[PDB]
Parts: structure tokens; C-alpha cells; sequence
């Protein structure tokens, strides 16, 4: 359909002079950033944003491409070129060290260098290198992780651990030499690296030793602890630190982050990942918004400032699974924490940058009406004759011949959160892709966020922001009141 | 492969201090841009240009995704958000109006708002929206406007012309009733509706009377004439003008561009759309980069300044074919080619932009390593067994069953520059995609390029450095020397 106010040029014509007014109106700071925050959409790429944008726009009620995701607000933008050092298309623990530690690494390693090696525990040492969080945690800051994945993830465990393989979650996953070797397991280096003031997000089962039911499926025993040394983790981090709080369900989460004497939070809600938003019980658990704030308001106490990492985790795993109505709804659910950041905190005083660690291989084509579902059929027959989706993935498990021939699809089955959208190339998940994804920026010395920057930039830029090593020679006033 | 300097943390940190030191040094303009120039590379959405990055660095024996394009190397970035009014998916025709003339439009009209409907010559009146080229030229600038598509194509005719149907080239093609309705078919129009200075291109074919052999190809009469009406448009436009010249081959470009009583040049160098580069003939016919280089040497007399409209016009065509070797080879000589303008204009007083009018469905994608080809195979086999590319599209005509099967494919078929990367969907044409597309700008009020805009911002921000309607009163100091 055609907005009859957009057949009329003036109305293009005052967008853009109001957007050149706004351009006009952008000062650079001079001064610090007090607090940073990054949101981090895994596989969030640009045409990730774009079809969210329709999406969110739609269920708001709008036609969609028109309405401003609460990251198209951000002032800055740059492109963020994701490569890791040994592969063109990254995965999340390499790009992870490259946008919280400020060095590229080699695919599925996190917080190491690229002279370390994947799964090759004797090449660890040395090559550690240190997040932003860490600098900003010995500046003094609050720090917080916060993600829809297990907090053992590879993009939180960017955030406070090195190792040489993500897939290193508790002591089981370590194989006996590397457990010799003193290569701790991610679950570990959570509770043991560096002080963390909250931690949000899945992964009990790492925390708890073999046999321990999981608080919220008691009866189901694969969804107990893991771990064969016998330690409960979540205990032993609770006894380093008085004020210090473990919840596993949102309730108890929303008791804790208003209670003055809780000064170190934890609260894991899954015994792995957490839920689809789509799938969430909204008694048991929070959604990463609530997460989100959660957090702030135990960060926000520390006069320093904090440093805060939020994560929309699952989006990837939507797009893996070649289901785009779960990567788009937890790409909105990322966004309206971003939105919700943005209203507990001043952009005076946080540097605050929305990226995606890398893309996928989801494409938005076709040629559809204005205002037509993102899940919707593309307009037209393909040339063997059936119906294809707007929205499709260069390879993953949507592909499928019935009958020897391409299936063809309705509506009713394109709009379903199951439904998987086709492929080129059949594969049991679809792949990352290597396109530069966007960086936003808004608050002190987010301006420098421009152009085509590696990676490596948005780790650098927040550092520089608040004055943290290598910058603590950053020339710029303290943080605007 | 891992390249040995990036193992040390110390490379990504020096890069990443090198990058903020650039960043701090960025300095709004306080005065107007003399000339405008605007890079439009159809169909280049992001993974166009990653993958052309990839290549290019490639094709200079380095890795790849590190090596910066001649665009990567433009200080400000923004989204731009390509929707038409009428499809969220655009076609060349209504995003020119956008990013040309500031005011979307509907899909496959050009210069029209969209009040306006395809194909309807009877909506058109009344909703001619004025290109910013022809606003330069108003205030006295020279204009040019080069492609290697036909002249007369979606992207050009964006500049000058104003038509319901971008498919009307020539009198042949506009419907009797339209004829009479006085619709001027765009050969008419590019050299009716304003004065151009330069114009460089193909679509010889539309500009003489049906019976007229082409110069180059005299014995393939269906490169002949198109026109009906019995005009010659070339002689018609130099008798308009002195010191005007048509040449149809490199040689007298060269010979044109060098000589000082040439004031007007136009230039048609094949039937229709110019050969990709890999199929050049480098004796006949013009590079981009040296197209745009005549037109420079032209255009740059005038003490006013220019407008240039410079298009890797095939970038797209490539696309479409789902030939992603000549996709991406066209993107590197529309790369060439900003490189060559930036070398022959001064950022001091040149507004360069760079942008995409869409993208394509277009992914890069597996896990191949650093160093790989971009026309490589994925590592790994796909759940059929069979190997897979790393460049795959949603749909296209690469869609292909061999024996009911997926063909399996070999890194010497993937390499070719006939080969057609598989899709999900068989279509004739691979389909422009939906998400936004990069802008990079350069040059005072560059600066002013910046988040996620309406691609209508383009042709806005570009009036407004120059000074001209509807900035005549920008508040600028005159051009920098
Ligand atoms: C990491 O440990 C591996 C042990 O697997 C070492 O690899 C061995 O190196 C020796 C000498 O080069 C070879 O003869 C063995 O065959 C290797 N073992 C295996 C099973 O791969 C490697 O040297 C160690 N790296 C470091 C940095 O100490
Ligand atoms: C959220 O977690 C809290 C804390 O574990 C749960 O509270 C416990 O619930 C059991 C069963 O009702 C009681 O016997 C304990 O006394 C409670 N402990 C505390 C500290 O209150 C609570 O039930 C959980 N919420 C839900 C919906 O399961
Ligand atoms: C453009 O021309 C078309 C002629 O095709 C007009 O459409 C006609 O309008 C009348 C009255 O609405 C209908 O009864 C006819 O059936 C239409 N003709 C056809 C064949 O479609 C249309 O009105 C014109 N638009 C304008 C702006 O004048
Ligand atoms: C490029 O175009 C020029 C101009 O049309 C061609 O020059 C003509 O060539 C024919 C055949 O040799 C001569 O008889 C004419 O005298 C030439 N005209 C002029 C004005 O020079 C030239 O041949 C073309 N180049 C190529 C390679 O075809
Ligand atoms: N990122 C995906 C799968 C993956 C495999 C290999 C490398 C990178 C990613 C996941 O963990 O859900
Ligand atoms: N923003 C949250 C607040 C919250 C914080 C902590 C736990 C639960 C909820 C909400 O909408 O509910
Ligand atoms: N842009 C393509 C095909 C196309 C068809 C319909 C709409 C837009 C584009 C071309 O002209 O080569
Ligand atoms: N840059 C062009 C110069 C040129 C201008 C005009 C015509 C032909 C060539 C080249 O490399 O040749
Ligand atoms: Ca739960
Ligand atoms: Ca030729
Ligand atoms: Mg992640
Ligand atoms: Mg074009
Ligand atoms: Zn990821
Ligand atoms: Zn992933
Ligand atoms: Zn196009
Ligand atoms: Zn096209």
C-alpha cells in the first residue's frame, strides 16, 4: 500500500530538512564517558536491523520501514569489519575479543590473541588479553554481564575469560590434559577472573556438580550440573563477597535489584540458554530488557561509573535454526532493551554502542508490497512454478525437496515461528556470514565511531571514552554532570 | 591462513590508537562544497562491498579483508534505508528519485513523486520532482553524468528525466496513448529536459532512427536504431550547442576530453549497456574509472564548479545474473573509479558521496579461511553430501537440479566467470534486496552523512553543501581554495 502523506515531495522534503537540522545540531564532547554500555546483537547484520525494523514497525502498527528501530536513534554510525584473523567469516568468541578486548583473534578462542591456538590449551599463556570490562572493573567501575545465552556464552565470556576453546563451559567439556594444564573452564574463569557486580543470563548447569537437580526442572535430569570436581561454583562466588545474591528466577530477580544491601548479583535462569522470547514464561524468567534494568539499577550505584555488556544472544541462534521470526523477535526484544538503556541513562555521561559481533546469510528480497508482513510470500511465482518467502538464507536447514522438488509455501506456513525459510544448500545450521555489520554510537566521544573500522575499534573507542588503560592519558574532561 | 604480525596484540592495538588519532582529527566544514559528486554503485548493498573488499585485496596478492577499498577510506558513514513508497524492496528508478532528487518515489518510475503511478503518463504532471543536478546547473555548475549502463537507464535518467516508466528508452517502447499524452521517452528527455555538460554511457541505439546501423556494430542489425518518431537525438543535441561532440569509442573520448573547444561531450559507447569490464574491449570502449576521468577533465573548467553523477551501473546486472564474479568486478572498477575522482578533486572543496540505490539477496557466508578465494568453496560438505560455495543468493538463476539433485560443485567450476552461485529459489533475475545500504562520504558537510537516514538524505545533504535550492541560504562561508 501507498501512505497517501508520502505521495506529496514536502513531506520527504521536511524529513530531510529536519534531518539536516538535526546533523547540523551534532557537537563532538569533551568530555569522559563515566559509564559504557555495549549491546551486542549476535549475528545482528544489517539486514538483520533492516527486517526487524519492518517487523517491530508493523507490530506497532506502521507500515514498518519508516519507523526508527530505537538503534536507528543513534547519532553515529560506522561499519565494523568482523574478520578473525584465521577465518573470513567469524564466529562470536573470536569477535568477541575483538570488540571487548581490542585485538582479533582466531575463530572459537575468546579473550587470547591470534598466537594462540583453537583447542590447543599449551598455547594459551601469554596470549591473554585483557576486555574493557576488567579495565574498567580496576578503574573502579561496576561492572555487569548480561545476555540471553548461557553467561558462559562466547560473547559474555569475552567480557572476563581466555580461553582457546568457547566449547569449554564447566570442567566436563575440559579434556584431561587441559584440565592439567590449568585451562579453566568458562564457568570457572565466570566466578574466578575478575570481579563482575552482575551477572545475567543462562547457565546453571555449569555451575553445580554432576547430580544436581536444576532449580526449575527438578525432573528433568538433563538439565542438572555438569561438573565432576565436585564444586558449586555459584556458592563459592557467593562466599567471596557479602551483599552478594544468586537468583535463578525473575521474581527473585526483581527482589534483589531493588534491595540496597545486594551489591553483587547473580542470576541465572536456565540451565543452558534461555528461552525465545517467544517461548518465555514471563512468571520464571526475565526478558533481557528486565535483565537489562535489572542491572542498571545495582551498576548505576557506584559513583565511578559502570561498565555494562548487553546481550540480544539469541538472534543468532534464530537464524542458525533458519527461523527468522526468532532471530527478528529477539532482534526486537535487543532493541527494546537498547530503548530501555537509553532511558536509565544519560548520553551526557555513557558512551553507549549497539553492534553485532558479525551477519548471516539472511536475505530480505523479493519484491513486496509496502506494508506486507516480512514473513510473507514474495509477490509472483519462482520459475518452478511455487510460491517463494521474502525472507531467505544462502544455506541452512530450510532447505528441503519434497518429492524430489522444491516445496512450495503458503502464507498460513511462512508466517508460523516454526517455519523454517529456504536455502541454496541444505546444512544442519545455517552459517554466520562476513559482511561488516553496523557499529552505532551515541554519548561522550561516540563521534569517533565513524566510517569503516576493524572490529577491534569498538573496544578501543570505549576504553578511550572512559580514560581506561591503554588511554588513561585521553586528554578529556571528566564526565558531564 | 594467519598472517604472523596479527598474532601480536600490539598490531590490533597500534591499528586500533592510529584509528582514534584519525577519528579525533575529523573536522566539520564551515564552508560549501564547489562540486558534488555522487558514486552510485547499483545494487552494492553491504556484502557487495565486503566481498569486492575481499577480492580486491586479493587481486593486490594480500589476504583480503583488511585492505581498505578506495570508499572504506571516506571518514563518514551512514545507514540509508532504500524502501520504496510502494515496495520495501526498490528498483533502480524510484530509489534515483530518492537519493538524486530527495523524494521517494514509486518502484520503477524515475523523478516523479509518488503521486505519480507506473506506467500511468497520465499521473505525471505536477509530480516532477527536480533533480539536484539540475539545481547545480541552475546555479551556473557544469554537469555530468556517467555510467556504464545505457544513458538512458533508471540510475542516469534519475538526474534529468521524470517518467512513469523507467522501461521507455526510446519513442519504440513508449504505448501510442502516451505518445499523444506527451510522455518523452528518456533518450528524448537527456537531451530535452536540461543541459548536461557531460554525458557518458551506452544506449546508442535509442538516440537514431529504426534502419540505422550502429557505428561498432553495423552487421547486427539488432543494434541498430530503435526510434520511431525518425529524430536523430545526437544531432539534434550538438546543433543545440557549440563546441558540443558525440564520440562512440575510447579514442575520441580521449581526443574530446583533452580538447579545450569542447564545452559539451557526449558520449555513447554501445548499443545498450556498456560490456562488463572482464569483457571489455579495451581499444573500443572506456573503463568507468576513464569515463570518469574525461568527464573531470571537462567538468572541472567551470569556475563554479560541477555535478557528477558517476554509476557502477553493472555492479547489479551482475547480481542478477547470479554471477557474483562479475558482480564484484564491476564493484572493484566502480571502486577504481571514486579512487580516480579523489585523485583529480580536492576534498577542500568536493562533496564525494558514495552510496548503493539497494542491495541484493546476496550472502557470504560457510567458514572459509583467511585468504580463500571469495569464489571458493565452503570448507566442509553440506547435509546432501555435496560441497557448497561461499557466495550463495536467495534466489537467482543459479537455482539448478541435476538429476533431482543439488549439483555438486568444484573450486574450478565456482572460480569461472560464467559460473551462477546457487539460491534457494529459481528465478530468471536474482532479486534486489531490502536492507539498508551503506553511504560514505567525504568533503565539506560530510560530516553532516552520518546514523540511519532515509535515502532521500543523499540528494539533501548534496544541495545543501552547494548551496542550492532549497539551501540557497545554507549559512556556508564560500568554498575553501
Ligand atoms: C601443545 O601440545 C601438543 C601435544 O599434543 C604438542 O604437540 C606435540 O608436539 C610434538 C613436537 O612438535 C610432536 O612430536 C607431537 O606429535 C605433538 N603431539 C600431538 C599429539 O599433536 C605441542 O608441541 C604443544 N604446543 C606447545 C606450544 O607447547
Ligand atoms: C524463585 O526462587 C525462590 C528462591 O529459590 C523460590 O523461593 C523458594 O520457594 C520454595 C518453594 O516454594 C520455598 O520452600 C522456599 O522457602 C523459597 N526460598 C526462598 C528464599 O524464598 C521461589 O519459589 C521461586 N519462584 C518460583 C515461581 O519458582
Ligand atoms: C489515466 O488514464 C486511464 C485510461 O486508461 C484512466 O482510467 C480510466 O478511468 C475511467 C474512469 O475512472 C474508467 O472508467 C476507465 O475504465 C479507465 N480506463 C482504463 C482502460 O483503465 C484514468 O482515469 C487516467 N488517470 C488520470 C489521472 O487522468
Ligand atoms: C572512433 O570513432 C571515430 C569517429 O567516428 C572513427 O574515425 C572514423 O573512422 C573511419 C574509418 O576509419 C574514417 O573513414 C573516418 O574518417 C573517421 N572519422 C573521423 C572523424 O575520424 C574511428 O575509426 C573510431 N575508432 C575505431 C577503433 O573504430
Ligand atoms: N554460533 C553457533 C554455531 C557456530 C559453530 C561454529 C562456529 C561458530 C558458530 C552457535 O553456537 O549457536
Ligand atoms: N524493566 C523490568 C523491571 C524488572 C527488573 C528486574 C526484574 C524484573 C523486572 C520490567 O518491565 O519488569
Ligand atoms: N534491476 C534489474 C531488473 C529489475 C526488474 C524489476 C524491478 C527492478 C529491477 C535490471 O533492470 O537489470
Ligand atoms: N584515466 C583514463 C584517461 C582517459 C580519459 C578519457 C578517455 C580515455 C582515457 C585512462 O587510464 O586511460
Ligand atoms: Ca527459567
Ligand atoms: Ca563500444
Ligand atoms: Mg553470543
Ligand atoms: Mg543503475
Ligand atoms: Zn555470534
Ligand atoms: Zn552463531
Ligand atoms: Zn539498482
Ligand atoms: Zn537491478
Amino acid at each position: 500500500i501507498i501512505p497517501v502523506e508520502e505521495e506529496n515531495p514536502d513531506f520527504w522534503n521536511r524529513e530531510a530538512a529536519e534531518a539536516l537540522g538535526a546533523a547540523k545540531k551534532l557537537q563532538p564532547a569533551q568530555t569522559a564517558a563515566k559509564n559504557l554500555i555495549i549491546f551486542l546483537g549476535d549475528g545482528m547484520g544489517v539486514s538483520t536491523v533492516t527486517a526487524a525494523r519492518i517487523l517491530k514497525g508493523q507490530k506497532k502498527d506502521k507500515l514498518g520501514p519508516e519507523i526508527p528501530l530505537a538503534m536507528d536513534r543513534f547519532p553515529y554510525v560506522a561499519l565494523s569489519k568482523t574478520y578473525n584473523v584465521d577465518k573470513h567469516v567469524p564466529d562470536s568468541g573470536a569477535t568477541a575479543t575483538a570488540y571487548l578486548c581490542g585485538v582479533k583473534g582466531n575463530f572459537q578462542t575468546i579473550g587470547l590473541s591470534a598466537a594462540a591456538r583453537f583447542n590447543q590449551c599449551n598455547t594459551t599463556r601469554g596470549n591473554e588479553v585483557i576486555s574493557v570490562m576488567n579495565r574498567a572493573k580496576k578503574a573502579g567501575k561496576s561492572v555487569g554481564v548480561v545476555t540471553t545465552t548461557r553467561v558462559q556464552h562466547a560473547s559474555p565470556a569475552g567480557t572476563y575469560a581466555h580461553t582457546v576453546n568457547r566449547n569449554w563451559y564447566s570442567d566436563a567439556d575440559v579434556p584431561a590434559s587441559a584440565r592439567q594444564e590449568g585451562c579453566q573452564d568458562i564457568a570457572t574463569q565466570l566466578i574466578s577472573n575478575m570481579d563482575i557486580d552482575v551477572i545475567l543470563g543462562g547457565g546453571r548447569k555449569y555451575m553445580f556438580r554432576m547430580g544436581t537437580p536444576d532449580p526449575e526442572y527438578p525432573d528433568d535430569y538433563s538439565q542438572g550440573g555438569t561438573r565432576l570436581d565436585g564444586k558449586n561454583l555459584v556458592q563459592e562466588w557467593l562466599a567471596k563477597r557479602q551483599g552478594a545474591r544468586y537468583v535463578w528466577n525473575r521474581t527473585e530477580l526483581m527482589q534483589a535489584s531493588l534491595d540496597p544491601s545486594v551489591t553483587h548479583l547473580m542470576g541465572l535462569f536456565e540451565p543452558g540458554d534461555m528461552k525465545y522470547e517467544i517461548h518465555r514464561d514471563s512468571t520464571l524468567d526475565p526478558s533481557l530488557m528486565e535483565m537489562t534494568e535489572a542491572a542498571l539499577r545495582l551498576l548505576s550505584r557506584n559513583p565511578r561509573g559502570f561498565f555494562l555488556f548487553v546481550e540480544g544472544g539469541r538472534i543468532d541462534h534464530g537464524h542458525h535454526e533458519s527461523r527468522a521470526y526468532r532471530a527478528l523477535t529477539e532482534t526486537i526484544m535487543f532493541d527494546d532493551a537498547i530503548e530501555r538503556a537509553g532511558q536509565l541513562t544519560s548520553e551526557e555521561d555513557t558512551l553507549s554502542l549497539v553492534t553485532a559481533d558479525h551477519s548471516h546469510v539472511f536475505s530480505f528480497g523479493g519484491y513486496p508490497l509496502r506494508g506486507s508482513s516480512i514473513f510473507g510470500l514474495a509477490p509472483g511465482k519462482a520459475r518452478d512454478r511455487k510460491a517463494y518467502t521474502v525472507l531467505l538464507y544462502g544455506n541452512g536447514p530450510g532447505y528441503v525437496l519434497k518429492d524430489g522438488a522444491r516445496p512450495d509455501v503458503t502464507e498460513s506456513e511462512s508466517g508460523s515461528p516454526e517455519y523454517r525459510q529456504q536455502s541454496a544448500v541444505p546444512l544442519d545450521e545455517e552459517t554466520h556470514a562476513g559482511e561488516d555489520v553496523a557499529v552505532f554510537a551515541r554519548g561522550p566521544q561516540a563521534h569517533l565511531v565513524h566510517g569503516v573500522q576493524e572490529q577491534t575499534f569498538i573496544a578501543h573507542v570505549m576504553a578511550f571514552a572512559a580514560c581506561l588503560e591503554p588511554y588513561t592519558a585521553c586528554d578529556l574532561a571528566p564526565p558531564a554532570g
